[PDB]
Parts: structure tokens; sequence; C-alpha cells
């Protein structure tokens, strides 16, 4: 009796499930085909990548390998605010830091054993984090006030990550290497820039935008005279830049593409199907 | 009797009515669905956002709150031609600006007032318009030969401000402080970065390349030898970089997978019916 | 006989001969369609770029014009590994170098003639190629010890241009100038950024991170005191960072969106056909 007529909503239900069916199978279509786009994307060397920008609240506290050597460190005090205090020049202590010494031999180097320092750095940028790391030397051979230091992605990797050395060299490999000045401060507004390979790995890169500012002799005002080193390290954005494959990055639009070109597929061989009638009824005219 | 022939072109005019009333409730209904997207993004945190460059002729004169505290400007005169022409050293006058001096407290210090000095700084990029402020200071205790700038998006919109204090504390909220050398040129090669926030306020930062060249004290030469700073503010390149969130900074791609999506999910009904049909007939074979 | 059987696979045959020049058909009016886009995107001015970084292997070997002007190279020597060995400070020599000395009269300047000099800079990124450039300079009125330098794409293409005075005077026009100081090295980690313009020349910028750092007086040791400078010119990042039309340097997406737009157009027509049935059937209803 009645089921004539709920035959009716029986039939609309199986149609919903078919709809949603029907869109599960296309789903899964277009997923399959772009995860062979990616996977090709992958065995090709050098792809045209995009950028993209995303805004951090706080960033991971970044290892700072400052390459010291015969020099040492004065002072390492970590600051709030915008503005270092006034100091105490030539004075060691207030090494309130968390460091690490690491010895390791650099790849193009190969041959030359180098000591390394590192430092958490600034971790919060809404707070205005800045490490200032004060350093002191007294006069060598070098002909340059000079101390490099590198810049990897995190400390807290660091920490966990087993063989050091190996992860140092890498972060050594790495295009993020600066050398800062001795005899005056630097400021260091760095900025992170994680760019993701081809394999996947996630390579990332450092942009800093360094500030010198010269350095009074008349606060040492001393006869030692021993060139004394300087740095702020701050993150000058909370942007944190990544960038990856073109398609890969952004893949709700090649998923769009791929969509506009399975139902431009379909569609036209419906239209094909049309013309097939069309020539069809064209030779049917003709009898 | 010409009606009925008449009939044809009326059918085929409301036809292409048809066709543009629902093209237009089409792309109604996307740009509700995308309305949508577009106002739930807002909603969230920290979106992926894209990069955008944007050249332009001319840039909008910034404002540099250069912060000398006890020092003083000695000259201010822009310059068209790349090439600061040759000067007098420790000698004020030439003041050919437009300043403005400005106290507030900083959000940071909450209890430290400090002052702060605004210049209109270059705005003709291709002409190579380049401000040069010369400053003079005579020694102080502050163990470092600096003073600090900020950079705000613009002087004009500085002075259609009311509340100035409020925007100053605002614009050093913002990520574009830097602290140029004091001792030495130090060429300030600036360029901007136009964020906009999710709520949609368009958050300016600037990305400066300094390069600083020493001031030989051959031209001084006086028993003076106070600290006496300068530099030179120009525009990097033309582009200014805007970004936004990767969906509404460019809607032609999201509203093309929206269009793929309503057009998949059509089509995919179509294709629901005709295997209904299909089944229909399935059965029907059964008998 | 059989060929009432095999009809039926001609039919397929030709049915899928239609399905592929109705998608080349449509394949046609798609590029013609966004043909016309980027013809029109042309004749507009100042349109929105994208950003698209490209990985690149080893660089162009770039040119550097120096500006030395009354000053002199000391030396220059490629160096692959990152470290730059122990020199001789203001002794000539060594001048492993590919240069050129070229004059021209500067566009803005117009009326004042300057000599440049020209080096094929690093073009080997992963190997850390790095060109050491020292200089030196007897005491001049200059007031600063300064010598600018330009940075063009590439030295293979200005060996190979005829009219190296006008492509100079272009790429002085450039936004890639740069003033490195004198009296210490001046690391500077360019990087390469080639803008494609609306009439499609492939403008290229730089965009360097120097970071100074400063020459001990006591490797010198002479009584000779001349201001002398040093650079180290080698690649930040090996990601070439390209710019176009947001629209030209992704087509992809355009012909995505223009896709959907075609198809959108058709499957409207078809479902305002239905309209037209559902609205016939309704006037039939009345009789
Ligand atoms: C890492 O290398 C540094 C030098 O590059 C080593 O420093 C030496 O440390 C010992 C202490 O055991 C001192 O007696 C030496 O004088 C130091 N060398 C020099 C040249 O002064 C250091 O030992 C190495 N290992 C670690 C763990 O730091
Ligand atoms: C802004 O602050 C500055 C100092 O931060 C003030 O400078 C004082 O100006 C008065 C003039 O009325 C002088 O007599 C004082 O000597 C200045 N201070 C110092 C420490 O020298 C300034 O008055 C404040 N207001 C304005 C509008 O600039
Ligand atoms: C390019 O300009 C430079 C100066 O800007 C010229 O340098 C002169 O070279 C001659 C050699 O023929 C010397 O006798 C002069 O003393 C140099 N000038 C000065 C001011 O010292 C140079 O000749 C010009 N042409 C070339 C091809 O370099
Ligand atoms: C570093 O400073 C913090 C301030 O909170 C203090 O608690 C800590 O004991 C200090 N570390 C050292 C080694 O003095
Ligand atoms: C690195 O050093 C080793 C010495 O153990 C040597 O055999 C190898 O050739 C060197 N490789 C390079 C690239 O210099
Ligand atoms: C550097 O010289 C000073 C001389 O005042 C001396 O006190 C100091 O110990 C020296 N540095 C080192 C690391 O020995
Ligand atoms: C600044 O220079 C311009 C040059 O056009 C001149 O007209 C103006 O009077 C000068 N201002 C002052 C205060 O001398
Ligand atoms: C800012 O200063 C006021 C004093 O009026 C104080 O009450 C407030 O706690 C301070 N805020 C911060 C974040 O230091
Ligand atoms: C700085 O000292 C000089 C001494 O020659 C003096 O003329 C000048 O007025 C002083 N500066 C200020 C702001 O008083
Ligand atoms: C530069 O150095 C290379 C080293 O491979 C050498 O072959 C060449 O002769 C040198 N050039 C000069 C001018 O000495
Ligand atoms: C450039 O110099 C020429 C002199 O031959 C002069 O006629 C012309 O007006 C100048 N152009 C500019 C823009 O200064
Ligand atoms: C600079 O002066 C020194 C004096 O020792 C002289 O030997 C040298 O030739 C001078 N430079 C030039 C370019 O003449």
């Amino acid at each position: 009796s009645s089921i004539r007529f709920s035959k009716a909503c029986l039939k609309n239900v199986f149609s919903v499930l078919l709809i949603f069916i029907y869109l599960l199978l296309m789903a899964v279509a277009v997923f399959l085909v772009y995860r062979t786009i990616t996977d090709f994307r992958e065995k090709l060397k050098h792809p045209v990548m995009s950028v993209s920008y995303k805004e951090v609240d706080r960033y991971d506290a970044p290892g700072i390998a400052l390459y010291p050597g015969q020099a040492q460190l004065l002072s390492c005090k970590h600051h709030y605010e915008v503005i270092p205090p006034l100091t105490s020049p030539g004075q060691p202590g207030d090494m309130n830091c968390t460091t690490q010494r690491i010895n390791y031999t650099d790849p193009f180097s190969n041959q030359t054993v180098k000591s390394a320092l590192i430092v958490q750095g600034p971790r919060e940028v809404k707070k205005r984090e800045l490490v200032f790391l004060q350093f002191r030397l007294n006069k060598s051979s070098e002909d340059f006030s000079a101390i490099d230091y590198l810049l990897f992605s995190s400390f807290q990797e660091f920490l966990q990550s087993p063989n050091r050395v190996g992860f140092m060299q890498a972060c050594e490999s790495a295009y993020s290497s600066w050398k800062f000045s001795g005899g005056f401060r630097t400021w260091v507004k760095m900025s992170l820039v994680k760019t993701k390979e081809e394999d996947g790995r996630e390579a990332v890169e450092f942009r800093q935008e360094t500030s010198v500012v010269n350095y009074i002799d008349q606060r040492p005002a001393a006869k030692k005279s021993a060139q004394l080193f300087f740095v702020v390290f701050e993150w000058k954005d909370p942007f944190i830049q990544k960038v990856q494959d073109i398609v890969t990055a952004n893949p709700w639009n090649t998923i769009a593409l791929l969509c506009g070109a399975f139902l431009a597929l379909f569609k036209a061989a419906e239209f094909a199907k049309l013309s097939i009638k069309w020539m069809i009824k064209i030779r049917k005219r003709y009898l």
C-alpha cells in the first residue's frame, strides 16, 4: 500500500547515495592523478617553486654557530625589551646563556677542524626577544677582527639529534653562514626561509638584515685595546617564508585544473555523442 | 501570420536571456560560497599567505622616525640624482627638510619616554630620490655611536592622522625598526612589504639592505672629534611587496576551484541519473 | 557479412576521433582566449606580479661594475672554498682575474663621465665560489672611503653584446647599485631577482645581504696608511627569484579558470534548455 508511495523517497535517498558515491569516485580519481603529478614532479630536477608566508607567534629558538676559535664569550643575556641596557665592556660574567661547544670538519675544508659554539637564539618575536652575545679577543695575526656564525633551524632539534657532527656539517652546507664584524655591534635581524626539497626534506635558510653600529672606544677606556666583538640576534619578521614546488605547495589549484580537465573530457565526449547523432541525421537526410 | 515565424527568434532571445540569468545565478552562488570561504578564513589564525609584487612608479613618501635624543640634525636635503654632492661636515644648515618632533612612550618600555624626529623620505624611485640626513653628537656615555630609526608607511598619513602618539606606538610595534651606525654613512636602500592582516588591516613592514661606508676623518680635520652621524635613505626597488591570505589575494583561482566543484557536483548528479537509468534497465532485464 | 559487426568498432574509433578533435577544438579555443588575456595584460601598466623561485645548480657569472676611479685593483682571485686564505695587504699582484674597463656617462648624471671596471663574479654556488677583490687608494678629498659597484645579470652577455656603453647605462638604470665601504672587508652575499616586464624584457635586480667586517690595522702595520678596500662577492642562495605577471607566469591556473568558464557557459546553456522544456511543460499544463 504505502510502499508504492515511499518508493519515491527510497529512490531519492538512493539517488543522493549515487551523487555521493560518484563524488567519491571522481575525488579518488583526481587524487590518484594528482598523486601521479606530484610523484613525477619529484622525479625532475629544479622545479619552479612558489613562495608562501606563514605568520608565526613564537619562533623555534634557533642555533647560532658562532666560530670564535681563539676568542671567548664575554656575556650572553636574552633581553625581552627592544633595548639592551647599559653594559660593562671588557668585563666577563653574566653569561646567562645555554651554549654548547661542538667540533667538526668543514666539508669544503675537509682538512681544517674548527670549533663551534652554539646559542639558543631568540624565539619570542612579538615580545622582541633578542640575545646579546658579547665577545673578546687578544690581538692575533688574523688581519681581520672577524668570527663567523651559522644559523640553523632549531636548537631543540640540535639537542635532540644524534650525531651532532654530521648535522653540523649539514647545517654548514646550508646557505646561511655569515661573518659579523669585530670592534662594534652588529644587530642581526635574521629571518627564516624554509624550502622544501624535491625529495621532501625541509631545508632551512636565513636572511639577515644586519645593522652595524660603531663601538665608542671611550667606553672601554683601557690600555688593553683588545678587539672585542658584539652581536644582537633577533627576529626581523614573524612571517616564516616557506617555499615548495609550485604545484605541491598549492594543490587546490592543480586539482582545480584536474577537475576542469576531467569535466572537459566528459563534456566533450557528450558533445561528441551529440555530433555523432548530428552526423547520423545528416546521413539519414541523404537516404 | 508572420508571428509564427518570428516565434523562433523570440524563443532564441528568451533562450539567451535564460543563458545569462542562469549565468548570473551561478555567479551569485559562487560569490556567496566564496564570501563564506573568506569570512571563515578570517576567523582562523595564521593563514598561509601568498606573495605579490606591484611595480610602482612613485612611492608614498614614508616617515623616518629618527631617534637622535641628545643628538641634533645637521643637514637634510633630498637629492634627485644618485650622487649626494660634496658636503661640509660638522657645519649645520641646509636643513631643506620637512620634519616633525613627536614624543611618546614605547609600549615595550612603558616607562621610558623617547623623543622622535620624522622625515619625509624619498618618494620618486625612478628619479633615484634619496634623502641625506646628517647628524652630530657631542661625546656621551652611551658607549655606542648609535641612534635608532623606524620606518612607517606614509608621511602624509602621519600628517593627516589624529592621535599621533598612538599611531607612533603602533608603527613602533611594527617590525621595521633599525639602528644606523655613527661615525660613517649608512646608505639605506629600503623597500616596502604591505601585509594584509586577517582582520583586514594593511600592516606595512620595510626591508632595508644597508651599505655602510666609512667616513674619512680627514674630512672633519678638527680637534672637536664629536661622533657625527650620516644616512642616505632611498628606495631599493619599485616593487612594493604586498602579501595577503593565499585565497583572498588570488580569488580567481579559488573561484575556479569552486566552479569546478559546482560543475562536478552537477555533472556527477547527471551521471548518477544515468546510472539510475542503467540500474533500472538491469532490473528490467531480470523481469 | 562481417562488415555489419565491424561497424561497431568503426563507430567506436570514429567516436574516439570525435573526442580528440573536440578536445583539440576546445584547447585551441582556451588557447586563443588566454592569448587574448595575455595580450591585454601587456597593454596595461603595473600588473600585480607573482613570485617564483627556481633552484639553480650553477649561476651565470655576473658583472661587478666596480667604480674605483682614482683607486686601483690590488688583487682579484676566485676561491672555491668558503675561506679566503691569508693575504699580504698593501702588496699588488695575484690579479688572477678577467676584468674590463669601460667608460660611459650616467643617464642621471648626463654630464659626468665615470670609469667602470668589470669582474666575472662567482658562478659556482654549491662549490661556494667567491671572488675577493682587494683595492688601494692614496688619500683623496672624497671625505668618504667609498667606491660604488653595480651588478648586472651575466658577464658573458656583456662580452657578447655590442654597444657596451648603452648596455652599461641600461644596467646602471637598474636598481642594483651599491657602495661598499673602504677600510674593511664587505662580504657581499648577493642574490638575483629576474623580473619580466610587461613588454617581455627580463629585467634583473640583485638583493645583497652584506656583512662588513673590520680590517685590523695591525696587518698593514705601515706608515703609508692609505685607505684600501676589500670585497668578497658570492651567491647567497641558489634560488634565482623570478617574477612575472600573475597570470602569465602561472598560466595553468588562468587556463583552469577559463575551462571552468567555458564549461560553465556550456552547462548553464544545457540547464537553460532544460528550463525551456520545463516552461513549455508548464505552459502545456495551462492548455
Ligand atoms: C674542540 O676544539 C678546541 C679547539 O678547536 C679544543 O680546545 C682545546 O681544549 C683543551 C682542553 O681540553 C685545551 O687544553 C686546549 O688549549 C684547547 N685548544 C687550543 C688550541 O687552545 C677542544 O678541546 C676540542 N674539544 C671540545 C670538546 O671542545
Ligand atoms: C619631547 O621630549 C624632548 C626630550 O625627550 C623635550 O626636549 C626638551 O625641550 C625643552 C624645550 O621646551 C628643553 O628646554 C629641554 O632641555 C629638552 N630636554 C632635554 C633633556 O634637553 C621636548 O620638550 C619634548 N616635547 C616636544 C614637543 O618636543
Ligand atoms: C676611461 O676613463 C679613464 C678615467 O675616467 C681614463 O683614464 C686615463 O687613462 C689615460 C691613459 O690613456 C691616463 O693617461 C690618464 O691619466 C687617465 N685619467 C686620469 C684622470 O688619470 C681612460 O683613458 C678612459 N678610457 C679607457 C679606455 O679606459
Ligand atoms: C639566568 O637568569 C635567570 C633569570 O630568570 C635566573 O633564574 C638564572 O638563575 C640565571 N642563570 C644563571 C646561570 O645565573
Ligand atoms: C676529503 O678528505 C679525504 C681524506 O680522508 C680525501 O680522501 C677526499 O678526497 C677529500 N674529498 C674532497 C672532496 O676534498
Ligand atoms: C688577554 O690579555 C689580558 C691582559 O690584560 C689577560 O688578562 C687575559 O687573560 C688574556 N686573555 C686570555 C684568554 O688569556
Ligand atoms: C629648499 O629648497 C627649495 C629648492 O627648490 C627652495 O625652494 C626652498 O626655499 C628651500 N627651503 C628652505 C627652507 O630654504
Ligand atoms: C604599563 O605601565 C602601567 C603603568 O601605568 C602598568 O600598570 C602596566 O602593568 C604596564 N604594562 C606592561 C605590559 O608593562
Ligand atoms: C658641542 O661642542 C661644541 C664645542 O665646539 C659646541 O660648539 C656645541 O655647541 C656643542 N653642542 C651643543 C648641542 O651644545
Ligand atoms: C690564474 O690561476 C690559474 C690557476 O688554475 C692559472 O692557470 C692561470 O695561469 C692564472 N692566471 C695568471 C694570469 O697568472
Ligand atoms: C642630457 O644632456 C643633453 C646634452 O647633450 C641635454 O640636451 C639634455 O637636456 C640632458 N637631459 C637630461 C634629462 O638632463
Ligand atoms: C701611493 O703612494 C705610494 C707611497 O708609498 C706610492 O708608492 C704609490 O705609487 C702611490 N700610488 C699611485 C697610484 O701612484
